[PDB]
């Protein structure tokens, strides 16, 4: 605001849920705000995030940027994780942020995972919410619940188990059942104010098909492939998905 | 089982949450056992729930019932409710009863909204579930929601305000946009096996119409209209509802 720019530790309950986040305060009375969503297993600390809220605030455009239930230093048992509670989380943001009287547009950015609890979120929230960035948008999360094929780790789709060994996570059966049912494009696609679709091509975690599809979808999009960029715009590719959210929503 | 019959009092966590249940234990050392879902701002213990789970107990039906988040003795504000975080108490349940070594066929009994909660989980579980039972499914209430009209309480249904004064309560803003997109019959038209649709003709809250249309989506249903029965099958109807809901799960 006027008086403090920087950081500021913000905390927030979901439920029975603590959930940890970080706020960038910029410069100015009345600014605009994005919250920034991170993928699955990761952080709201992860490079390419902190890079966005840093390049946001020097544009002058707050964040908030919180660890979803299940990781980071936010409570509950990644077990118990799925996307539809993590919209939940996304909403209790929301609801923080849609009051805060400083705050003029609010915008949602989310990678991975983190995008479609954003792609769903602003669908949800059509009338509020402003402009919405996606970088590598997970929908494809929901073929492969289908297909009984989640990053290599593989079981029945039509009868999924109690619980799935993830490399050294434990993942709730729960998440893969409403995975396979999720109406991402369907609730995304309400959302008919601007949409900034950021894709790596050389992307193996999520298909770059994903994005083609909800530019397909959305009524104002841009998509944005960038050629030879991972999955997480790693290293030599981050500024290219740091440009481009800055640029959209300044 | 072979030793104890009765009423035992159940505590289940979902997120921070504390879930308050009630079981009806029968006589036998294995059983079926239903699980039982309240309605929109009733409780575990209405009338027609406890008859339901006294008379499945004398067929020795096994059963639980919940308060749901926001109701009853259970944890959470009312105001914090969805269908969707109901359907997350559901799932905690479902994963209590589905390693109870006792269970043989696991049932659930849904009345009103909670018609809605048990037939889009019965459609997220329909390799485990065995029989659905849904008294005036509220299906409605996802029509009511797009509309603008949720029970005699009107707002914009393009632009929901935060929280609803409705009746002594506040019903939150989130529940009527979830409400507005939830795929309740794309869900639950995936369980397959048989289900029961109860619905009284002088229903005034829930269209009789929802019954019929899930007796349209239902590869297996079949389909009673209670002639002059109301929406909570009260009085002189009840016996129309426990009757058939023990008969279909005998
Ligand atoms: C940390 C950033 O990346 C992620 O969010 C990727 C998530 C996603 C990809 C495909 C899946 O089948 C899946 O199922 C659990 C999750
Ligand atoms: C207690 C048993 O009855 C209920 O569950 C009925 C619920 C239901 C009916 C229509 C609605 O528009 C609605 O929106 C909140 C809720
Ligand atoms: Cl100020
Ligand atoms: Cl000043
Ligand atoms: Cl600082
Ligand atoms: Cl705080
Ligand atoms: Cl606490
Ligand atoms: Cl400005
Ligand atoms: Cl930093
Ligand atoms: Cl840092
Ligand atoms: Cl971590
Ligand atoms: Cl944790
Ligand atoms: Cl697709
Ligand atoms: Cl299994
Ligand atoms: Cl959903
Ligand atoms: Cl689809
Ligand atoms: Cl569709
Ligand atoms: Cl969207
Ligand atoms: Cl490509
Ligand atoms: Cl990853
Ligand atoms: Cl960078
Ligand atoms: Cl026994
Ligand atoms: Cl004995
Ligand atoms: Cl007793
Ligand atoms: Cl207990
Ligand atoms: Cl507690
Ligand atoms: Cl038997
Ligand atoms: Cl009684
Ligand atoms: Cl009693
Ligand atoms: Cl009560
Ligand atoms: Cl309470
Ligand atoms: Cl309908
Ligand atoms: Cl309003
Ligand atoms: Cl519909
Ligand atoms: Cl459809
Ligand atoms: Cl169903
Ligand atoms: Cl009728
Ligand atoms: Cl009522
Ligand atoms: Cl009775
Ligand atoms: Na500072
Ligand atoms: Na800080
Ligand atoms: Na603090
Ligand atoms: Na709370
Ligand atoms: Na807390
Ligand atoms: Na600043
Ligand atoms: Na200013
Ligand atoms: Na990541
Ligand atoms: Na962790
Ligand atoms: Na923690
Ligand atoms: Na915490
Ligand atoms: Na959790
Ligand atoms: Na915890
Ligand atoms: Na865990
Ligand atoms: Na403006
Ligand atoms: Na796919
Ligand atoms: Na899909
Ligand atoms: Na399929
Ligand atoms: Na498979
Ligand atoms: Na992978
Ligand atoms: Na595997
Ligand atoms: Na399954
Ligand atoms: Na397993
Ligand atoms: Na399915
Ligand atoms: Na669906
Ligand atoms: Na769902
Ligand atoms: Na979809
Ligand atoms: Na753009
Ligand atoms: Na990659
Ligand atoms: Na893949
Ligand atoms: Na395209
Ligand atoms: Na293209
Ligand atoms: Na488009
Ligand atoms: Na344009
Ligand atoms: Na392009
Ligand atoms: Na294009
Ligand atoms: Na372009
Ligand atoms: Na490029
Ligand atoms: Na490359
Ligand atoms: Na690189
Ligand atoms: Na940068
Ligand atoms: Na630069
Ligand atoms: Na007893
Ligand atoms: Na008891
Ligand atoms: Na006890
Ligand atoms: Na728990
Ligand atoms: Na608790
Ligand atoms: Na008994
Ligand atoms: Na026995
Ligand atoms: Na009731
Ligand atoms: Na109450
Ligand atoms: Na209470
Ligand atoms: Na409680
Ligand atoms: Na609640
Ligand atoms: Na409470
Ligand atoms: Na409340
Ligand atoms: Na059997
Ligand atoms: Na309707
Ligand atoms: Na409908
Ligand atoms: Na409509
Ligand atoms: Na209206
Ligand atoms: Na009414
Ligand atoms: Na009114
Ligand atoms: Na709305
Ligand atoms: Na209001
Ligand atoms: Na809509
Ligand atoms: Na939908
Ligand atoms: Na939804
Ligand atoms: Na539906
Ligand atoms: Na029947
Ligand atoms: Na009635
Ligand atoms: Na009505
Ligand atoms: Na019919
Ligand atoms: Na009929
Ligand atoms: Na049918
Ligand atoms: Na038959
Ligand atoms: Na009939
Ligand atoms: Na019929
Ligand atoms: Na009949
Ligand atoms: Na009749
Ligand atoms: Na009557
Ligand atoms: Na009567
Ligand atoms: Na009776
Ligand atoms: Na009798």
């Amino acid at each position: 605001n006027l008086y403090f720019q920087g950081m500021a530790t913000i905390t927030l309950e979901r439920d029975g849920l603590q959930l940890v986040g970080t706020r960038e305060e910029p410069f100015g009375e009345i600014y605009d705000m994005a919250i920034i969503f991170h993928g699955f297993t990761a952080n709201r600390n992860t490079s390419l995030l902190r890079e966005i809220a840093n390049s946001l605030r020097d544009e002058n455009i707050a964040s908030v940027r919180f660890d979803f239930n299940g990781h980071g230093d936010s409570d509950g048992k990644f077990e118990n994780m799925t996307v539809l509670n993590e919209i939940e989380d996304a909403n209790a943001i929301l609801n923080y942020v849609k009051t805060d009287p400083h705050v003029r547009n609010i915008y949602l950015v989310g990678h991975a995972q983190g995008g479609v609890v954003a792609s769903m979120l602003a669908g949800l929230y059509p009338d509020l919410i402003k402009k919405v960035v996606l970088l590598a948008p997970a929908a494809t999360l929901k073929g492969d619940a289908l297909e009984g094929n989640t990053q290599g780790v593989t079981y029945n789709p039509d009868h999924i188990p109690d619980r799935l060994p993830f490399k050294d996570l434990t993942l709730g059966g729960f998440y893969l059942r409403i995975a396979q049912q999720l109406p991402i494009y369907e609730v995304s696609a309400q959302f008919t104010k601007p949409v900034c679709l950021i894709h790596g091509t050389d992307d193996t975690v999520v298909s770059p098909n994903a994005s083609k599809k909800y530019d397909q979808i959305y009524q104002n999009s841009t998509l944005h492939l960038i050629e030879g960029a991972d999955h997480c715009f790693s290293d030599s590719y981050q500024k290219n998905a740091v440009n481009l959210t800055t640029d959209f929503l300044q």
